[PDB]
């Protein structure tokens, strides 16, 4: 089973996304509700396979939280609404494996998780662009 950590999943939307991923036979969401240093510690000690981050969270907007997990061994998947300048370059440099549109179905996220676990990088072409 693929172990999945979702940053800030004590929040209802990210918690709901994790509940949906838990319905997959080959996936398990781990460390639910862990935040702050407690989260960074979970990722380092429990070593989840995949880390999902919403980069548009207010008071945590940007690539910094994802860049903070770049050396944890966790395969990062970022969720965003549209392209922002310099984001694609920062994601590639931080070793991000997935860079997806929030508008895509949750089936695309599950498939991206599997692809990322098979050594692939899944970037929405709409986001590899300089702007929206």
């Amino acid at each position: 089973m693929i172990s999945i950590f979702i940053a800030e999943d004590q929040q209802m939307l990210l918690g709901a996304l994790g509940s949906l991923l838990n319905l997959e036979d080959d996936m398990e969401v781990v460390g639910k509700g862990t935040t702050g240093q407690d989260a960074v510690d979970f990722v380092k000690k429990r070593q989840p396979d995949v880390c999902i981050m919403d980069i548009e969270m207010p008071g945590k907007t940007g690539l910094e939280a994802a860049e903070e997990l770049k050396d944890t061994g966790c395969k990062i998947i970022i969720l965003t609404t549209f392209a922002r300048p310099g984001y694609f370059q920062r994601a590639i440099k931080a070793g991000v494996k997935g860079y997806l549109l929030k508008d895509s179905p949750s089936e695309e996220l599950a498939n991206a998780i599997r692809s990322v676990m098979n050594g692939k990088r899944i970037y929405a072409p709409e986001l590899m662009e300089d702007l929206y």
